[PDB]
């Protein structure tokens, strides 16, 4: 029962995350997890591995995936799971990848059996390993993400917490209202139920797509998403009003537990920093104009990096409409008015820098805060790797909330630790997301395999012809005529194809943040407020 990860670097973090994320499954957990890596273990990490309950769960071994003879070591045949993992800082982006792809041939020469997973920085690479299971693409879905958070806000958060597993353990503290119900609703997940008939399926066998999603929530306060045939195993996002079901085919839906247990411009313009232009901006700004979106909401975008663009972005970006030039980092404060940032609305930024380490994030922290003070009606995003440092972002001198959420945190952290880092003001506020949050995504997938794919169809990226787009729309006042969440949900899938999961809200101390994910729809609803919802009519 020996599972294997491998790494190059190793920190208390990626680990951490990695054990705590990993036995949280109650079906598999009891398994030898084999540690290889070339250099010797941290005076830190090496602490992690003498504490009485991971001592005899975890094997750590020193060597690499080259060698044929420490290959053999790990027993990789016997072996049921092999896991390959990129360093996330290093100085060279472009090294980082070759040791990877190359670490994923010679494990799929030494046994060409087992399953392999892996990440992979740049996009250009993902060409490479093509034959693997399984495979986390990172700047593509980094990118993409961000870009998203330019319709809807919050879109990562969103995500983020579809991928962490909780049993709801962190709505029950009871500190105020919104939490209460902010945190009840975090252990909510994503399942798997096609086969036979269950607590759900039946329901309906022969009714429409849309009819399912109705009286799941009336019974249950489940939602399906997506049905695969049976044929081509293709998976879809909202099948449109025309598509069937059977008793044999595939439901994806979410739920708190599974189902067996129970050069002046027009509109708002945005901005966009990072250190090298690569193919990775190339995906970045494919959802903002694609087909779906229409011609007069468009959201010109300027382009803003430290190093000259290179020869083939130019070539790449000359397709589309509306972008432009423009040089420098984001310190000057002149550097940003040239561009216009007044006239702008969100802005961007994904940077970094090549002794300890959650403090190489800061660079970033920094240039940012400032901003936080210059525009109180401004909204901003930001890329960091550490997930502890999340708070450290928005923070004023006097806050009742945001200091008297440290106490909640660490009342969570101490219980059992999952998900500590989600309380947070600007993490529900999707001001702030990180890499390696998504990270998790790929170790779970073990478990499942519609995990991935299900993914990059939410994002844009993977269009395979019939499949749907992501898209919010806010409330005002004449959808007021509904009275709450569930009222709403059934005069909304009754005229056009769009299925709800979250909502959004805000309230005062500019102001506040929040995501619910499939709540009861027994639920209210503000003037101000956002739901995430899926339509489908690219084809008829």
């Amino acid at each position: 029962k020996h599972v294997v990860l491998c790494v190059s670097s190793l920190k208390i973090d990626l680990l951490m995350d990695f054990l705590n994320e990993f036995y949280a499954h109650p079906r598999l957990q009891d398994y030898y997890v084999v540690i290889l890596c070339p250099t010797e273990m941290d005076i830190q990490v090496r602490r992690v591995l003498q504490i009485p309950l991971w001592s005899q769960r975890v094997i750590y071994l020193q060597g690499s995936a080259l060698k044929d003879q420490d290959l053999m070591r790990a027993k990789m045949d016997n072996g049921e799971a092999c896991f390959i993992l990129s360093s996330r800082n290093e100085v060279d982006r472009t090294a980082a990848d070759h040791q990877t792809i190359l670490r994923a041939w010679a494990v799929k020469d030494f046994a060409p059996n087992c399953p392999l997973y892996v990440q992979i920085l740049k996009p250009e690479n993902k060409f490479h390993v093509k034959f693997a299971d399984h495979v986390v693409c990172e700047e593509e879905c980094k990118y993409a993400m961000l870009a998203l958070n330019c319709v809807c806000p919050a879109t990562s958060t969103l995500i983020t917490l579809l991928v962490h597993t909780s049993r709801g353990q962190e709505g029950q503290e009871s500190p105020e209202q919104w939490q209460r119900m902010y945190g009840r609703c975090s252990g909510n997940e994503v399942y798997h139920i096609r086969m036979g008939d269950s607590k759900f399926f039946m329901e309906y066998e022969g009714k429409s797509f849309t009819y399912a999603a109705f009286h799941a929530h009336k019974k249950y306060g489940v939602c399906l998403i997506g049905i695969r045939r049976e044929e081509n195993k293709s998976i879809l996002l909202n099948p449109g009003p025309r598509h069937i079901m059977a008793a044999s085919d595939t439901c994806f839906y979410i739920n708190i537990t599974k189902e067996e247990n129970s050069y002046g411009f027009k509109n708002k313009l945005i901005i966009v920093s990072a250190e090298t232009a690569g193919n990775g901006l190339y995906n970045f700004i494919v959802p903002l104009r694609a087909y779906y979106r229409s011609r007069k909401e468009l959201n010109p975008i300027v382009l803003l990096l430290d190093n000259k663009p290179e020869h083939h972005f130019l070539e790449a970006i000359c397709c589309f409409p509306m972008v432009y030039y423009m040089e420098g980092t984001i310190d000057n404060l002149d550097s940003l008015l040239q561009c216009g940032i007044i006239y702008a609305d969100n802005l961007v930024v994904v940077d970094k820098e090549s002794e300890e380490d959650y403090m190489a994030d800061a660079k970033t922290i920094v240039n940012v805060q400032t901003m936080f003070r210059l525009f109180p009606s401004l909204s901003i995003i930001t890329e960091l790797t550490h997930p502890s440092n999340m708070r450290f972002m928005q923070f004023r001198a006097k806050d009742s909330y945001s200091l008297a959420l440290s106490k909640l945190e660490k009342k969570e952290r101490e219980n059992g630790s999952n998900l500590a880092f989600m309380f947070r003001l600007p993490f529900a506020a999707g001001r702030v997301f990180s890499i390696s949050m998504l990270d998790t995504l790929l170790y779970q997938s073990f478990v499942k395999d519609y995990m991935i794919t299900i993914t990059r169809l939410l994002l844009g990226l993977d269009t395979t012809p019939g499949s749907g787009y992501l898209c919010a729309m806010k409330i005002t006042e004449d959808d007021l005529w509904i009275r709450t969440y569930g009222r709403l949900f059934q005069k909304l899938c009754s005229s056009s194809a769009e299925i709800p999961i979250g909502i959004y809200r805000t309230e005062s101390h500019n102001t506040l943040s929040y995501v619910l994910i499939n709540p009861p729809p027994d639920t209210r609803l503000e003037l101000n407020d956002i739901v995430y919802l899926i339509r489908s009519d690219p084809l008829a």
